C-alpha cells in the first residue's frame, strides 16, 4: 500500500531477459519501457533484453510508446558503484555509446543504477564518484539515478542527477520521494510476451522519455 502522492501517469515496464514487441506492451496496459544501454554481465548471457538496439527503439516509437534509458551492468558484488570515480567514467561511456546506437537523443537522460541499499558511508565513498564521473561525461541534465528514496535524497541535496527512479529496497513502506520522477512498484511477478517485467509508475510528466 502506496501512500497516496497523486496516481500513477502511466506505466512502463523494464526487463532484461528478452525484447518484447510493442503490440505486446501496449496490450500489457503500458505506455513504454525503461531500457538498458548496457551490456550483458558474467553470468547475464540470458539478458537478451541487454542493450536495446536500433531496430527496437524505431518499433517503440513507431507505436507510440515512450522509451527511457537505464544503466546497469554489475550487481552484488559487483555492483557497478564499487569502482568509484574510475568505473563512472567508464560505466558512463560505455552506457553513452550504447544510448547513441540505439538512436537516443543526446535531449534524454541516462539513469545510472544503484541496485542496492547503501550505508550512507558508502554512498559518499562510493556512490559520489561514481555518479559524479557520470556528471562529467553526459553532463548533469542527463544525469538519472535508479536508486532507493534515501539515496535519493542524500543525491538531492548534494545535486547529483536532475532525473530519479525510486526502488523499494532500503525505501520506507509506503513512501514515494517527492523528487522522483519513476517508482519502481513491483519486481519479477509478471511476464509479457514470455518475458519476466517489472513495472513502473511515472509520477511526473517529463521523466526522460526520448520523445
Ligand atoms: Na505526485
Ligand atoms: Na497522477
Ligand atoms: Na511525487
Amino acid at each position: 500500500n502506496l501512500y497516496f502522492q497523486g496516481g500513477s501517469l502511466g506505466t512502463l515496464l523494464d526487463y532484461a531477459a528478452g525484447v518484447i514487441p510493442a503490440s505486446q506492451i501496449r496490450a500489457a496496459g503500458a505506455v513504454g519501457a525503461i531500457r538498458y544501454v548496457s551490456d550483458r554481465r558474467p553470468g547475464g548471457a540470458w539478458m537478451l533484453g541487454k542493450p536495446i538496439q536500433l531496430s527496437e527503439a524505431r518499433d517503440l516509437s513507431g507505436n507510440g510508446l515512450k522509451i527511457v534509458s537505464c544503466y546497469q551492468y554489475g550487481k552484488g558484488s559487483t555492483a557497478d558503484w564499487l569502482g568509484g570515480a574510475s568505473a563512472g567514467v567508464q560505466h558512463a561511456r560505455r552506457g553513452s555509446e550504447l544510448h547513441a546506437a540505439a538512436g537516443g537523443p543526446t535531449s534524454a537522460p541516462i539513469y545510472a543504477s544503484i541496485d542496492d541499499n547503501p550505508s550512507y558511508e558508502q554512498y559518499k565513498n562510493q556512490i559520489v564518484p561514481y555518479l559524479r564521473s557520470w556528471e562529467s561525461v553526459i553532463g548533469h541534465q542527463r544525469t538519472g539515478v535508479y536508486a532507493n528514496s534515501k539515496t535519493i535524497d542524500w543525491a538531492v541535496n548534494d545535486g547529483l542527477g536532475s532525473y530519479f527512479w525510486q526502488h523499494n529496497w532500503g525505501s520506507p513502506k509506503g513512501y514515494t520521494h517527492p523528487a522522483a520522477h519513476l517508482h519502481q512498484v513491483e519486481i519479477d511477478k509478471r511476464k509479457v510476451g514470455g518475458v519476466g517485467v517489472d513495472v513502473n509508475q511515472i509520477l511526473k510528466p517529463q521523466f526522460g522519455q526520448w520523445a
